[PDB]
């Protein structure tokens, strides 16, 4: 399946591509203000993720840092990386069908639509100004604005049994961005579509 992956930002940033356990192609790569990257990601992939990293270092050798999204330091992605990060979340050919979403659980940094380039199903998006209007206890210092499970690290901001419910935190980024998962337990905004449909990512959509 193909991604393009557009930064419509007025910044660069550093888009990543993982499962988590591997790289996504090749798992990284920086996206001037304008710029069109598209990979390729083998079908049948389960728990993938797409994100912006911004504020990022690399030496010749791809090692360095992102102040948003850092992936252990590399340039090339190869797991997920660290919060805040607004997340463009995908399971591909799950019996027939492709899953889509984004995800505020892990934080939020950069505003992004993931709408599919191929017919039958909608797009989603999140593209409200989350760091502007960021809750004081949630603003990073780093950058983006955090989770409260990131910040607090409670059984109940992390769902970590399985029963949570939605606190004040949850419900600021829903209340921004009703189309993208709040909490582990949020009603699903995942969107199915074709299996083997195609995607774009746009970081800053309404720049």
């Amino acid at each position: 399946a193909t991604f393009e992956i557009v930064n419509r930002c007025s910044y660069t940033v550093w888009a990543a591509a993982s499962k988590g356990n591997a790289a996504l192609d090749a798992g990284g790569r920086q996206l001037n203000s304008g710029e069109s990257w598209t990979i390729n990601v083998e079908p049948g992939t389960n728990g993938g993720k797409i994100w912006a990293r911004t504020d990022c270092y690399f030496d010749d050798s791809g090692s360095g840092i992102c102040k948003t999204g850092d992936c252990g330091g590399l340039l090339r992605c190869k797991r997920f990386g660290r919060p805040p990060t607004t997340l463009a979340e995908f399971s591909l050919n799950q019996y027939g069908k492709d899953y889509i979403d984004i995800s505020n659980i892990k934080g939020f940094n950069v505003p992004m639509d993931f709408s599919p380039t191929t017919r039958g199903c909608r797009g989603v998006r999140c593209a409200a100004d989350i760091v502007g209007q960021c809750p004081a206890k949630l603003k990073a210092p780093g950058g983006g604005c955090n989770d409260a499970c990131t910040v607090f690290q409670t059984s109940e901001y992390c769902c970590t049994t399985g029963k949570c419910g939605p606190t004040e935190y949850s419900r600021f980024f829903k209340r921004l961005c009703p189309d993208a998962f709040s909490y582990v337990l949020d009603k699903p905004t995942t969107v199915t579509c074709p299996g083997s449909s195609n995607y774009r990512v746009t970081f800053c959509p309404t720049a």
